[PDB]
């Protein structure tokens, strides 16, 4: 029932993602000189260095907010790919399955800790 435990769990999961070869295209913002039509397709860029910096700054309030920004990395790759058989999109699907497998217990534990805190609210003092 530790309400704060999610933060270190997300730092460790981000460490595993940065060691995965499949994350290399997603570690830093897309290079607009290499992909000049990227911002004609994609409204909101996102990358794993931005996610880690936001976490380490203390600018996520919950693991649900981190999970929304990681899912945006994957939805941007699906929107920019010219083919569902492309190299970089194929890497995004494998990394998305690994992330979803690991984030599910982080989210469940956080939500369980908040419910336990609300069961024990103090009203008489
Ligand atoms: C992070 N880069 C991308 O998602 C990207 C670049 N090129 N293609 C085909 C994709 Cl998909």
């Amino acid at each position: 029932y530790d309400i704060q435990a999610w933060k270190k769990q997300c730092e460790e999961l981000l460490n595993l993602i940065f060691q995965c070869e499949d994350s290399e295209p997603f570690r830093q913002p897309v290079d607009l000189l290499e992909y000049p039509d990227y911002r004609d397709i994609i409204d909101t860029p996102m990358d794993f260095a931005t996610v880690r910096e936001t976490l380490e700054a203390g600018n996520y309030e919950s693991p649900m907010e981190l999970c929304k920004d990681v899912r945006l990395i994957f939805s941007n790759s699906k929107a920019y790919t010219p083919s569902k058989r492309s190299r970089i999109y194929s890497m995004s699907l494998r990394l998305s399955a690994f992330f979803e497998e690991h984030i599910s217990s982080v989210l469940s534990d956080y939500k369980s800790a908040l419910r336990f805190h609300k069961r024990n609210t103090i009203t008489k003092r």
